[PDB]
């Protein structure tokens, strides 16, 4: 299909997932959403080594297993998460070092894989081994003391107990080349494929934020690991703000590499978020589809073969052929808008920002001020709410994200003074526009 | 003194207030600033008629005088709210009417009034007494089927239970001008004073959002109800995503008219606010000023010496003469600002929103990487995060809003090329820029 984005994703044999959190399962909203747009489920924290081996030779899958039978039940395929790291560690495993540690690591990768035997698609068997200190090297933790072949053994102990599953090495803060741990990566992975190491995937967690911002460079990144004949996967996608060229951007990245096999993102809702406070997911808390959300979906479907207006630019209803005018280029809160002739002016010119905002003026935004039909579109101040977030439907409708509503001109007049409003979108003419 | 909102106001004979919530004055960082930045109180619930009369003839001033006391202690006057209104009403009162509903709201009026009498500086006598249907009438309530003149009532007994209180009828959407319900109140104050009613003031909720904005002709309401022989009160300050200049200029309606007593905020932090979704107040959950906070200190400061810049302009640094320059109009996020001989060109032009922001491009905003010192400062995609928000000072300082530090030129350097960082401010030449 091209309406979810799991659907849309397999247009192009890919999958698009998220994180299920088994905690919230009981929420039909959440579950809902996640069911709908998903094809792909990765565990949150309930496959991680503290949920799945409590204490030592002590395995317990009840958590793991919530989430693995919630996602077939409803048709999605599963990553495992993860088998083998530094983080999130049960306190005997912390306790641990040396040989005696080296072996326990073993046994837990046994004995989550034998469980799941057949029934993963993917495996982050090591997860985070390199260093964030900026150098490359490895990240010094009580895995990476017990010798640096830690996760070469890992990686072979995985492929004998799930000969099934792929194999990947998943890390964060390895989306841009420039930086020395991305290539410490390469240089481990090409090292496996050379010396026969079994390896078949890396993910990139792709935590995005202005401390470690997506950049350009992520696509060859992700072709350079590609060539070293191993899948390569966005694991953990979240971007601090939710930008929607952002999102649009990294998704169009992995559909250029023929080895990207699909994206997860770490959530359902903004709410749900491990970092809330970034709100760098596809849905808020209302579980209304955000601005990036309708990015991505555009994105996984080809996109448009309308390169979008870059700065400023008038949005003209097809069914008047007349511009989103503010009248009078008033500057007064509360002004409802109407459709007028096109011409050069500053009222006409709207800057459809990342946030999914209108704006004019530089720092006026199209508002709604309420949520059900006849609603008034007006102008006001730029601060972020969602009753001045909008989403850019490729058949040519805006909806607002907090209402799910579309502009709508006012009894369809097509005349000038014709005022916007929101209305249960129609696909007419009076609700289609379009960027100039 | 100018360093708060109450010492600030004080320099013109005015005040700055909040609403106290009398269970939060137990929390060290709500009383923190409640008692540093406020020289007027109102009890958000501790005076009201079910608050004080739970039962008929049975009054509790418990609630109302630890906010009262705690006021007083604190340097702080004290608005009373409220003793007649519809809503909020004791189940035993709503359950009145007539001529029996007539002598209760006399009755409550003057035990809630005797025990505070000649201690509080403004009673809200009435509050909410008009409709919001379009009409400019009286809601219908049990207190208006009483009779029409039920309002004038509850004056002339609070002129008399206590001489020394200025009393004020209180409303919401009596801001703009034009609305049916501000001339609704304008008449009836005006028949009030033409035939001796004995009213003092008026007071104005300003519960600004997209559904009632701010308008201009605010300033046009006060003058003319203070034209009444009234005075005039900013009661229930709140602005839906608190706009700077939204704030500035309901500040600048207030300093613009004599009679104007003071501005009363309606909460300390936004999330006390009765509205915290609509993050509507000066000051944010973490204690920390909001952009919004500096522009009303600046407001009633009296401004700056020239008018402020009209969106897009220089940055310069008054120890370099250069300006916050987006090194080679890049637009890839991550790109760290620097210093540069100011020239026209767009990486050099930065517009200070509404939010807080320092745009360039339209859609990049300056970025702050961290909030230690020597954390950079760059460019990233305009979200709204406080890591993205900036407090102009009226000392030339720019502080970012999430880590409380200053835009710093690095070492001091003045030449092309110097980087720009967070760093604890010091009042350096290296942390001080023009805006021209
Ligand atoms: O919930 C968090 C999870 O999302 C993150 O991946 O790892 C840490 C957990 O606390
Ligand atoms: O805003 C409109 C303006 O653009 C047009 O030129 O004249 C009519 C106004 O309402
Ligand atoms: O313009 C609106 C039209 O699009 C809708 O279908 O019916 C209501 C009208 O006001
Ligand atoms: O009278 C008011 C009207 O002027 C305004 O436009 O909408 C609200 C009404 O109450
Ligand atoms: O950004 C700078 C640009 O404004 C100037 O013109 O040339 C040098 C660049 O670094
Ligand atoms: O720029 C900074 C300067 O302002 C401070 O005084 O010393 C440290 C420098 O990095």
């Amino acid at each position: 299909a091209e309406s979810t984005l799991g659907a849309a994703a397999a247009q192009s044999g890919r999958y698009f997932g998220t994180a299920i959190a088994s905690g919230k399962l009981g929420d039909s909203a959440y579950t809902t959403i996640a069911s709908r747009e998903f094809n792909m489920v990765t565990a949150e924290n309930e496959m991680k080594i503290d949920a799945t081996e409590p204490q030592r030779g002590q395995f317990n899958f009840s958590a793991g297993d919530r989430v693995y039978n919630w996602a077939v039940q409803n048709g999605k395929q599963v990553r495992g998460h993860t088998l083998a790291w530094h983080s999130q560690q049960p306190g005997w495993m912390q306790s641990l070092s040396g040989s005696t540690l080296r072996q326990a690591m073993i046994d837990h990768i046994n004995g989550v894989m034998g469980h799941y035997k057949g029934k993963i698609a993917q495996w982050d068997v090591v997860n985070e081994a390199f260093s964030d200190d900026g150098s490359g090297g490895r990240r010094d933790s009580n895995l990476q003391r017990t010798g640096n072949d830690w996760i070469e053994v890992a990686f072979r102990t995985a492929r004998a107990a799930d000969p099934a599953a792929k194999l990947c090495y998943n890390d964060y803060n390895i989306e841009n080349w420039t930086w020395a741990k991305t290539q410490g990566v390469y240089n481990m992975v090409r090292d496996f494929k050379q010396r026969g190491v079994p390896i078949d995937c890396v993910g990139f967690q792709s935590h995005f934020n202005s401390g470690s911002p997506y950049n350009s460079n992520f696509r060859t990144t992700l072709q350079n690991f590609a060539a070293l004949g191993v899948d390569v996967a966005i694991t953990e996608l979240d971007i601090q703000g939710a930008s929607s060229s952002t999102y649009a951007a990294v998704t169009n990245d992995c559909l250029a590499v023929s080895r990207c096999l699909g994206i997860t993102v770490w959530g359902v809702r903004d709410t749900d978020s491990w970092r809330s406070g970034d709100t760098p997911l596809l849905f808020n808390g209302d579980g209304s589809k955000k601005a990036a959300y309708t990015a991505v979906l555009n994105a996984l479907n080809g996109g448009s073969s309308t390169p979008p207006p870059s700065g400023g630019g008038q949005i003209k209803g097809v069914g008047s052929g007349r511009c989103l005018d503010v009248p009078n280029a008033s500057t007064t809160d509360g002004t409802q808008v109407q459709l007028y002739d096109c011409h050069s002016a500053t009222n006409q010119q709207w800057t459809y920002t990342d946030a999914g905002e209108l704006r004019v003026y530089g720092d006026k935004c199209l508002d709604a001020a309420g949520t059900g039909n006849g609603t008034k579109v007006q102008i006001y101040s730029c601060w972020g709410g969602d009753n001045q977030k909008w989403r850019l439907n490729s058949d040519g409708s805006i909806v607002g994200v907090q209402s799910g509503l579309c502009l709508d001109a006012v009894g369809g007049g097509t005349a000038n003074g014709t005022l916007i409003q929101l209305y249960s979108c129609s696909n007419g003419s009076n609700q289609r526009w379009t960027r100039t």
